């Protein structure tokens, strides 16, 4: 078929599975969230917590699906239909190494739901406690062993793909052990080989040797807020892509519809990026496509705390907070606008 509605398997949408309900999970997990103290704001801050009541959730926006559980198979079905509407073929699942049965259950449910709609799942390896290249290898082995034969497990040209958040927290000399073909604990040429996509943060003078010396296969930028880092400044993307191509690396720039996290980080207002009825998203997605990249990542499906979600949101005013909303756009606008941009991206790919 050539309908302009098919999923794109070089489009990765960052997905968070940490939401809970009292009924399914025992508490409205993540809808309730601690408020972060101001890192520049001095001692004796008791910033408190957002309680995750219907009236007061840990987001500046409000989900169409309400305070949902990420473990609810019926929510997962709806999310997969939203991925189909957006044409985003890969769900890039946050992974925190919780080592508990509720995590294991959720991951299986997500894979099962994804497969019904031909969506694929890859893992976004988060900065879990004591993360290092040895336990990363062990965890890559675990994830490929447990999930690699699931029909929804993503592969690109025969290889799994992982995104590694805050990969700069690990020295290149450690990464080399895992990612160089000669490394002491290499995954190269093993059953557990994968495309490893590290997080490009700061200037080229720092990031170019880091990526080369660490032996990453590519890099992504994550942040939805333009200008937050060098990497998340879209006017740098043409030159980042040029360097990537010259050095045999895969650049997967991250695009998002906006940013606002001031319910949970009230001191962080300088990072706010207004959605402007979709114009912000359009500008950022256009820059990614114009850079001539092979793959694009979307921050985010449902990072509700950071206001980067494309998941449907609805107007809501409670006694406790007046939420932002999609304004002159309908709740599914960011899904259907994603589909528009996926089409433009595909038109650009050979
Ligand atoms: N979701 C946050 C932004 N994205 C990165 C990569 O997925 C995450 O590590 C990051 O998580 C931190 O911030 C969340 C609140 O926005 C916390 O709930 C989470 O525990 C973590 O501190």
């Amino acid at each position: 078929n050539n309908l302009g509605t098919e999923l794109d398997y070089d489009t990765f949408c960052f997905y968070y599975d940490w939401y809970g309900s009292e009924a399914i999970d025992g508490q409205y997990r993540h809808w309730a969230h601690a408020i972060a103290p101001d890192p520049n704001g001095g001692s004796g801050q008791n910033p408190g917590t957002i309680p995750g009541t219907q009236e007061s959730i840990a987001s500046n926006f409000y989900p169409q699906l309400g305070r949902y559980s990420s473990s609810d198979p019926n929510i997962l079905t709806k999310h997969m239909d939203m991925f189909v509407m957006a044409r985003t073929g890969v769900l890039a699942l946050t992974w925190w190494n919780e080592q508990d049965e509720t995590e294991a259950k959720r991951i299986g449910l997500i894979l099962d739901a994804a497969d019904k709609k031909k969506i694929k799942v890859c893992f976004h390896l988060e900065p879990y406690p004591s993360r290092n290249v040895q336990n990363l290898r062990e965890n890559i082995v675990k994830l490929i062993t447990r999930y690699g034969n699931h029909p929804a497990f993503y592969r690109k040209d025969g290889k799994p793909l992982f995104f590694i958040y805050d990969s700069y927290l690990i020295e290149p000399s450690e990464w080399e052990k895992l990612l160089s073909p000669g490394g002491s604990i290499t995954i190269r040429n093993t059953a557990y080989d994968a495309l490893m996509i590290g997080l490009w943060t700061s200037s080229p003078t720092v990031q170019r040797p880091f990526i080369l010396n660490a032996h990453f296969d590519g890099f992504y930028t994550y942040f939805a807020a333009t200008g937050f880092t060098y990497g998340s400044t879209p006017t740098n993307w043409v030159s980042m892509q040029k360097w990537a191509k010259e050095n045999g690396k895969i650049f997967i720039p991250s695009v998002g519809p906006g940013y606002i996290d001031t319910r949970i980080r009230p001191w962080n207002g300088s990072v706010i990026r207004t959605r402007t009825d979709g114009q912000y998203y359009d500008a950022m997605y256009r820059k990614a496509i114009e850079a001539g990249v092979s793959a694009i990542s979307i921050t985010s499906f449902n990072e509700w705390h950071e206001g980067s979600q494309i998941e449907p949101a609805v107007p809501y005013t409670s006694s406790e907070f007046t939420y932002l909303d999609y304004e002159n756009r309908e709740p599914d606008y960011y899904l259907t606008r994603t589909a528009y941009w996926v089409g433009k991206f595909r038109e650009s790919k050979q």
